[PDB]
């Protein structure tokens, strides 16, 4: 039984899939196919959490003084202040470094001090010496380091430069050296230390095992462990740390890492990271707000937790870089483990402090699980991952942004290209690269020196690729005359000068002319340019071939999830690509236009959202010789843009009889798929999910300024509009009590009304307060009451602060449907029951603001309660009624769009609904009607209207199935009726 798992990782959604395939690898089966879409800073609220905690720590000390025969606000009050002031927000000891708690003394002239013995309470007390400050992280739970003799310690973050080290150090004593057949040695301590030391002077370098192998004077063929796992890195690791804070759109904060003092380095991405207990930050980071801002929240260090302490860390990296050890040994000799030991991995949903990477754990971890038990353990978990990406919506959007202007400045490159050379036609990559590289160069051979310009020079690739295509980045390509050109043929530059013996041809006179080059018109991308320029110029060995693993993902993201799937599904086999392998594939294997989705095709964007079920299930499909075949065809492609030429690329399927046999049989198993996933669409079983928030919001909130209450003198009589907006539920109570209150005309005018209300006394003389939004110089007499609550200074709305809704029949002849909405606030007293049973009773704001003959049907027993929905829940309709207005005319352009979602509640009698299947994005010129109910208001309708057709609330469960019952009491299925 071969099953094959595909999860497509996008910004807001993951597309998953399960595939049978045969023994010969054709799908036989479309198991599963759907689409799950998703939906101050973490700084400011440790921040925050610390300052409540520290404040409490200071009253316990104020505690601890006036016991002690000290008052809290003349040798007493000196000794008061001392104490409060010069010591307890100071934390000057601190002595011997301790994150210990509780910490020994270990050690007139007459008036000062002592005591003598006793007052060590104060000593003690001084916030009791934060004994113990912290409830939250990274005390509880950071998890105690698992070796032997380091359980004191607490694992240390991934992101900490010192687990970045770590690992690579681990990745570098895998390596081997072959010096003669079969006598593998691993590399000394020098070696060692030399390789570590190259690898982690430019993060930013992109580096191939090719460039080890030369750093260490050996062939790339003698360089062995490269694809040992501790997955194994096919590329050389970096500090992915170093690179996020030099790659940052933060401006100072990259300034401040530049010219850090690297213990402060890392001392600083403990601060952003989980440990708000710094003094040199945030002292370092007030400076400079804006960046400051949710700029902060957008800086995303790696994630994950390490399986070790920092303590543990370094002393395996020192052991490690010191010795010919690697990891599995340096444990046993440190810490004395056996050879089975081995430490857990983290789960795959287990947080990370990233809301877009946790919502796509959480995801694929149930999905995961769901497949396993329903059909078996999968042969295969492929993933695709989306680009840059999965970081937020914002950075996203602000790359998208960047990206529609760097197509723009292509764009004017070829504009100027067309109007300064009369170039009709095709203006290749080739043509751009040039001439950029002929202005860069001052119009000169980047080799010998000699004056080339626009109809004289060649473009060449300084360093040649074994195999089909070339390196084909910037930063391997020069302008040079065509002598040169010729001369150096397939060589790489500094082999090739180093025997040509052409006048002003070698490495350091080529090298000079690249530190000559100035901008030509942003000088961080010229002094990449540069550097990388100057290193391939130094090269002496080819680029290596491209292979299986070229089109796999190397973000941090990715080798984590690699990384938690693996260890949580040891048998099976898993890879996780970069986001461009299913579009190649779909190309290569032409089957867009073959999916039977809704839209033009018409591509742009696709607007149906089951094409994240396409791309996992494509995804799935994918197999290490057609996943090389297509990273070639993409390098032939690159190459024949630089020569501007008849592009064959397509006409590439692989090197060897084996390759292009393999690439055909695929070509077939996706047109086989595209049949399946086309079967699958007509009974309609590829589905959209979303979850469902059922729990309480907390917290978080507040940042609100108080509305003013109005005042009413009791005794001049109130509406019933007034008195249905009484500033607190007891106040409510006391006026409807009243013997003469009336459900029509209110409350009378009367001189001798007394009402109670929490014990007090409000007499027709007395001022009572309501919820307004006019002007006190407006009548609210018939303002209808709104969501609010009462706060010091006045009061706040609660407008959209809604948990769920409960949905009524009001019985009788014609029978009415209805709609309570219910407050998160209203159930805050019954927390930790049943929410969707839990009493809304009528002097609740919920009661209060719902339509009045909901409220008259439920306080005389004539309404039943059917059952409650959430915004997120998914209803199936019938929409045949609706060919009226803004819906209908939707209906027009988009027909039998049956499945919808609950967006909100427009008023306390209609719902916002928006189709499930249609993504905003993919619209391409809407009509007006489209656009509102797609993008803008949605289709906000009544709840009697939409009831009368009898919609079903569909929940479902992991593999996206409908659930109609459940022995685990989760929510199901149910036809409003
Ligand atoms: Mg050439
Ligand atoms: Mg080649
Ligand atoms: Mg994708
Ligand atoms: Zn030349």
């Amino acid at each position: 039984h071969h099953l094959r798992v595909g999860i497509d990782v996008g910004t807001h959604s993951v597309g998953l899939a399960t595939l049978r395939v045969d023994d010969h690898g054709t799908p036989i089966e479309l198991l599963s196919a759907l689409s799950h879409i998703h939906d101050l800073s973490g700084i400011a609220r440790r921040a925050r959490r610390l300052l409540h905690h520290r404040r409490t720590q200071l009253q316990q000390l104020d505690e601890v003084l006036r016991d002690l025969g000290f008052p809290i606000p003349s040798m007493a009050v000196r000794h008061i202040a001392r104490h409060r002031g010069w010591r307890n927000p100071y934390s000057k000891v601190e002595s011997l470094l301790s994150p210990a708690e509780e910490s020994p003394f270990m050690k007139r002239k007459i008036c000062a001090r002592q005591g003598v013995s006793p007052d060590v309470c104060k000593q003690l007390l001084r916030a009791v010496f934060k004994a113990d400050s912290p409830r939250g992280s990274a005390v509880s739970r950071v998890a105690p380091d698992p070796l032997p003799g380091q359980g004191s310690f607490r694992r240390a973050p991934k992101c900490d430069p010192e687990f970045q080290r770590f690992r690579i150090i681990s990745i570098v004593a895998n390596l081997r050296i072959s010096e003669t057949k079969g006598e593998n040695r691993p590399l000394t301590a020098d070696e060692r230390r030399h390789v570590v030391t190259f690898l982690t002077e430019d993060s930013q370098a992109d580096l191939t095992w090719v460039d080890v192998a030369e750093k260490l004077g050996v062939h790339r063929r003698d360089l062995r462990g490269t694809a040992v796992h501790t997955r194994s890195a096919a590329r050389p690791p970096i500090d992915a740390t170093d690179r996020i804070m030099r790659q940052t759109k933060i401006s100072s904060l990259k300034t401040w890492w530049e010219e850090a003092d690297s213990e402060q380095r890392g001392a600083m991405i403990r601060y952003l990271y989980e440990d708000p207990t710094d003094s040199e930050c945030a002292e370092i980071i007030a400076e400079l707000p804006e960046e400051d801002q949710a700029k902060l929240d957008s800086l995303h260090l790696p994630a994950g937790r390490a399986a070790y302490s920092r303590e543990s860390l370094t002393a395996l990296s020192d052991h490690m870089l010191a010795t010919t050890d690697d990891l599995h040994e340096a444990r046993k000799r440190l810490f004395g483990v056996d050879d089975s030991w081995a430490p857990p991995a983290e789960a795959i949903n287990a947080p990370v402090g990233n809301p877009s990477v946790d919502r796509t754990l959480k995801i694929v971890g149930r999905y995961l699980s769901a497949v396993e038990s329903m059909w078996g353990t999968p042969e295969v978990i492929h993933v695709e991952h989306v680009r840059d990406g999965f970081t937020s919506e914002r950075m996203a959007d602000e790359r998208d942004k960047a990206n529609r202007r760097r197509y723009n400045d292509n764009q004017e490159a070829m504009k100027k290209i067309q109007r300064d050379y009369g170039k009709e036609g095709y203006i290749s990559r080739g043509d751009i690269v040039r001439l950029d590289a002929l202005e860069l160069q001052g119009c000169a051979c980047l080799y010998c020196g000699t004056t080339i310009g626009y109809h004289t020079c060649q473009l060449d690739h300084i360093v040649p690729q074994a195999g089909p295509g070339s390196n084909n980045r910037r930063g391997n390509l020069v302008a040079v005359c065509e002598r040169c050109n010729r001369s150096k043929s397939n060589t790489p530059f500094a082999v090739w000068a180093q025997k040509c013996g052409i006048p002003h041809v070698g490495v350091k006179e080529a090298i000079g002319r690249v530190r000559g080059w100035r901008k030509q018109t942003s000088s961080e991308d010229l002094t990449r340019l540069k550097k990388e320029v100057i290193a391939r110029l130094r090269r002496t060995q080819e680029d290596p071939e491209i292979d299986e693993r070229s089109m796999e993902s190397v973000a941090w993201m990715a080798n984590e999830l690699h990384h938690r799937i693996a260890a949580a599904y040891p048998e099976t086999t898993v890879m996780v690509y970069r986001g461009s392998i299913t579009a190649a594939a779909r190309k290569a294997a032409g089957i867009d236009s073959r999916i039977n989705l809704i839209g033009e095709k018409g591509r742009k964007d696709r607007i149906d959202r089951r094409h994240h079920a396409v791309d996992a299930s494509v995804v799935a499909l994918m197999e290490a010789s057609v996943a090389k075949t297509l990273a070639e065809r993409s390098s032939l492609r690159g190459e024949q843009r630089l020569t501007g030429k008849e592009q064959t690329w397509k006409q590439y399927t692989g090197s060897t009889v084996g390759a292009r046999e393999h690439f055909e049989m695929w070509r077939g198993h996706m047109l086989h798929l595209t049949e399946l996933f086309n079967e699958r669409l007509a009974e309609d079983k590829v589905y959209v999910t979303q979850n469902i928030r059922l729990r309480l919001s907390d917290g978080n909130a507040h940042t609100v300024n108080p509305s003013k209450l109005v005042s009413h003198r009791l005794g001049d009589g109130l509406t019933v509009q007034q008195i249905d907006r009484a500033c607190t539920p007891a106040l409510w109570c006391a006026l409807t009590r009243e013997k003469d209150f009336d459900e029509k005309n209110g409350l009378p005018a009367r001189e001798d009304r007394a009402i109670r209300v929490h014990g007090h006394e409000i007499k027709s003389s007395d001022y009572i307060q309501v919820f307004s939004k006019r002007k006190k110089t407006d009548s609210d007499r018939d303002e209808t009451p709104f969501g609010a609550i009462a706060v010091r200074g006045g009061f706040v709305e609660i407008g959209p602060s809604i948990h769920h809704a409960r949905i009524y029949r009001v019985e009788g002849k014609k029978p009415v449907y209805a709609m309570l909405r219910v407050f998160t606030h209203d159930l805050l007293s019954q927390r930790h029951g049943d929410l969707f049973s839990a009493v809304i009773p009528p002097q609740s704001i919920s009661m209060r603001c719902a339509e009045p003959k909901l409220r008259k049907a439920i306080t005389t027993g004539n309404a039943t309660y059917l059952g409650w929905v959430v915004v997120g829940d998914e209803l199936e309709i019938n929409v045949d009624s609706f060919t009226k207005y803004a819906i209908g005319r939707f209906l027009e352009d988009f027909p039998n769009t049956t499945r919808w979602r609950i967006c909100g509640y427009d008023t306390n009698s209609k719902l916002t609904l928006k189709p499930i299947v249609l993504a905003a994005e993919g619209l391409e010129n809407p009509s007006s009607a489209v656009n509102e109910i797609v993008e803008l208001k949605g289709w906000r309708v009544a709840i009697n209207v939409l009831t009368k057709v009898h919609p079903t609330v569909v929940r479902r469960d992991a593999l996206g199935r409908p659930r109609y019952s459940s022995r685990s009491n989760l929510p199901t299925s149910w036809t409003i009726e």
